[PDB]
DNA sequence: ACTGCTTTCGCATGAACCTCCCAACTACTTTTCCTCACACTTGTACTCCA
């Protein structure tokens, strides 16, 4: 799932940028805001997590 | 007695089905998701009523 909602939200970003004239380091900070995310989700035990 | 009913035969060689289970077309359950409203209880505000 984390695979795909990456790669739409990679989608989204990259329509941004390309047709409503945001800079580019728009997805640089996106990035860390999507990690941090991602340490939330590695942060729950495994078994069981039900990352919202 | 001659009755009936048998029966064996034939020109070479060449070519000359029945349930049953799977299909279409629907519906209704399946197998996990995220998204809040509700019921109280301590709290702070109110104005007393003698």
């Amino acid at each position: 799932f984390l695979k795909s909602f990456q790669f739409i939200l990679k989608r989204q970003i990259r329509w941004l940028i390309t047709e409503m004239r945001f800079p580019k380091e728009f997805e640089h900070v996106a990035k860390i805001i999507w990690l941090k995310i991602l340490k939330t989700i590695n942060d729950q035990p495994q078994e069981e997590l039900k990352l919202q």
